[PDB]
């Protein structure tokens, strides 16, 4: 016996699930513009299921607001209104949280229950490159000291508490560092999805996933995450690497060959550990665990049980 | 700009609540039954609100999983009913948390929803003093290590599991000691509330309150629960102090002014570091906070916006 229920990508398929859900044709190739590690096929047949279990908990939620209120009968110091449902997505880096959590936004901002969604990524609550240095923690980036946990906290904690105003800084993975001045700017949306390496990592005392609603791990093979690490990493030599504004552009004159070993390293010295040590312990804390095949397809779901 | 809802006595009270709420007969003979001098009044007047308000949620889920699962399709590997709804109970020692508890289960059992509720303190999980001497922890009885959290941890995954079946330990406050072979058996209680200091304190992966549903923290100002604690020492000097077979035998001969000596420097030592370093600041991980006037009534609640 375990706290998850488990579906593999067969029993996943084994579909008796009671509404059709029709992805319109303007959705089903704007839903191309956000991935190109997603099918359709694992839109259609995966993350539109997911998304659908989720808007039973977020109408769930909505619901219990107002037999609440009903019941305390409207008084002056309860909202008028739900606070804000939110999703943490965790995971190694290249895992595809971004997208994973970019096809949920899309998927659950088309019920009329809850249309506005956003999406904040943890990456602008690291420290700018000026303090990881005076602390020196540049080695540390992205790990959990690399983060100003504060600030997080007072965002996440402020969008929980019905703010009409909450704003996040802003990351710059080009420039590697966070762009000084920007800031997202947090309109007490129906939905928030938080997406970082670290939304559901262990605090002292509050953390960030006391105030999630429900949670996703992304989930692969440790070889399988290093895989997809290094051909992001050559792909960059073409794209964000060349341009040469880029923290690393030295990077892209590298071949096939010497850009791998370099990859290889920063994994092995960098992000694998990370993932080790601060980022797979939170796998079980999740409310849905998602693994992937080495072809990003979801072999299998573990689902908190209800 | 704040997470909680809040009342005041006098606000709580004042509510309009637009379903009369009333104890038979009938139920005041048994709330009278665990009638450690408690306040009928308040039960009535904000225990029994309370749990209804509890009683909301535990509804919600209930009809959540419901939809979930015809969802899916009813698969084999979901379960036909809800994993028991887990309700965590933490504050200090003399906070009256037991009390709370022990009044909460009695209230939330009248509901055809959730008839069959259980409680369990995190007591029982305290190591024996036998293994507690081999670690050097006597000193510290009742701080997080004084515990087998492991087992904890077993214990409360395997009632949200889902599970028929799951033993607890049984800790005798007589004899200051775990009762050997002494076991409590849950069997899938519709709810089960989960009682003492340490249950909502964190750990670095997977922890206790990653399993609750609501959690409720008993709070009151320091010296007051100070107060309360001196005040039950001396109290037992008449009761469990007095056996001379009971650990303390000795306490139940010290005048007034040695036994508040005594108890004084036990709580300056022990208990109310323990509450500062360890209790206290899982305070606000908590869906809700009463705290309580120097005179035991409830002056203040502090709920989660839902
Ligand atoms: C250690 C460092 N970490 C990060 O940049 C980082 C930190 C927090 C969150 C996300 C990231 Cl990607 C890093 N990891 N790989 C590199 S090479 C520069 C960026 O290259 C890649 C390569 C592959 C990816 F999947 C993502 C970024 N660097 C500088
Ligand atoms: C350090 C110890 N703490 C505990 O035994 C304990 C540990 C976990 C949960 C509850 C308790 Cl009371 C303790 N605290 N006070 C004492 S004196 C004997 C127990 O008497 C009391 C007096 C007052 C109380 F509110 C509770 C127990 N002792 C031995």
């Amino acid at each position: 016996p375990s706290p998850y229920v488990e579906f593999d990508r067969r029993q996943w398929r084994a579909l008796r699930m009671s509404t059709p859900l029709a992805l319109t044709e303007e959705e089903l190739v704007g839903l191309r513009g956000l991935g190109e590690q997603i099918d359709l096929l694992e839109v259609e047949e995966v993350y539109l299921p997911l998304a659908r279990l989720i808007h039973l908990q977020v109408a769930a939620r909505q619901r219990l607001f107002a037999a609440t209120a009903e019941f305390l009968g409207e008084p002056q110091q309860n909202p008028d209104r739900p606070v804000p449902f939110i999703i943490g997505v965790a995971g190694s880096v290249a895992v595809g949280k971004s997208t994973t959590a970019r096809v949920l936004q899309a998927l659950l901002a088309r019920w009329d229950h809850h249309p506005r969604v956003d999406l904040v990524t943890t990456d602008g609550f690291l420290y700018p490159n000026a303090e990881l240095q005076r602390r020196n923690l540049m080695h540390r980036k992205g790990f959990p000291e690399s983060y100003n946990r504060r600030a997080l906290m007072r965002f996440v904690t402020s969008v929980k508490s019905g703010s009409d105003y909450a704003c996040a800084p802003v990351y710059s993975h080009l420039h590697y560092d966070i762009i000084p001045g920007a800031e997202q700017v947090v309109r007490h949306p129906d939905i928030l999805i938080l997406e970082g390496l670290n939304v559901l990592q262990t605090g002292p005392t509050l953390m960030v996933s006391d105030l999630f609603d429900f949670s996703l791990y992304v989930d692969a093979r440790i070889e399988d995450i290093e895989q997809w690490y290094v051909s992001r990493f050559l792909a960059m030599r073409t794209t964000a690497f060349a341009d040469p504004e880029s923290h690393f552009h030295h990077y892209a004159a590298f071949s096939d060959s010497q850009a791998v070993v370099a990859a290889r390293e920063i994994w092995r010295t960098i992000n694998r550990p990370n993932l080790v040590e601060n980022i797979l312990p939170t796998r079980p804390r999740a409310t849905l665990v998602l693994r992937k095949d080495a072809d990003h397809s979801i072999n299998r779901l573990r689902l908190r049980k209800l």
